[PDB]
């Protein structure tokens, strides 16, 4: 159960940035997915196959969203974890894009677009996250 | 364990195509997938999200390749089958592209690209066939 939409959706995100930060600081690319509900291309992102000791943030607001310890590589295209750092981070909504429906997550200070989520992952959360590299920043531990 | 290589890497396949033939036959696309080893984007193959029971087959020669019946939808970007028809109908290739180990898989009998296979798949066999659409064609049951 959740109420349906970003924080850019209810109009109340705790976070804001002016667009020409956004513009100079986010590249085209990060700014299209973050922004504009976009994908990155499959394979083709940075943190698909990182596996280093860190946080991974949101690359917009630099807010906290997943701990290394909980992502996972089994082949999916993009970055895939477990389990995000804490239920506060992400917000849900959603979504019937290409002719199916998803739960599409968002980061819950700034409203940025991350990714979806599946209630079909292992325990014992029961969920997956497919998460957009070009959303993300990271910080080693 | 497997000789890697499709059977036109091996030279030997069974059946064979002129290319003007090909072109005539197969959109851009589906000559891009199986014949320059492409990829379809995400989500967006005729056969993502198909469900009536009967038959997939290689889109160039016709053989039968998958049955309805092993086709799962975990939310893939593509078709996924956790079983081939007959141990017979696809052959494997080791492939490094992407910065990636992956295992490709195409048709035995005309060499045709379709997809990949992982070991991430569900009971009973445990792998997941990776399939892109416009390689396949589909017959009614
Ligand atoms: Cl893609
Ligand atoms: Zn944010
Ligand atoms: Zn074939």
């Amino acid at each position: 159960e959740f109420q349906s939409g970003s924080c850019r959706d209810k109009k109340n995100c705790k976070v804001v940035f002016s667009q020409q930060e956004l513009r100079k600081r986010l590249t085209p690319l990060q700014y299209h997915v973050t922004q504009e509900k976009g994908t990155e291309s499959a394979f083709e992102g940075e943190y698909t196959h990182h596996k280093d000791p860190g946080i991974y943030k949101c690359v917009v607001c630099g807010t906290p969203l997943f701990k290394s310890e909980t992502k996972f590589d089994s082949g999916s295209g993009w970055p895939s974890f477990h389990d995000v750092i804490n239920s506060e981070a992400i917000t849900f909504t959603d979504d019937f894009s290409y002719g199916m429906h998803r739960v599409e997550t968002s980061c819950s200070q700034c409203g940025a677009h991350l990714g979806h989520i599946f209630d079909d992952g292992p325990r014992p959360t029961g969920k997956r996250y497919c998460i957009n590299s070009a959303a993300l920043s990271f910080t080693p531990a």
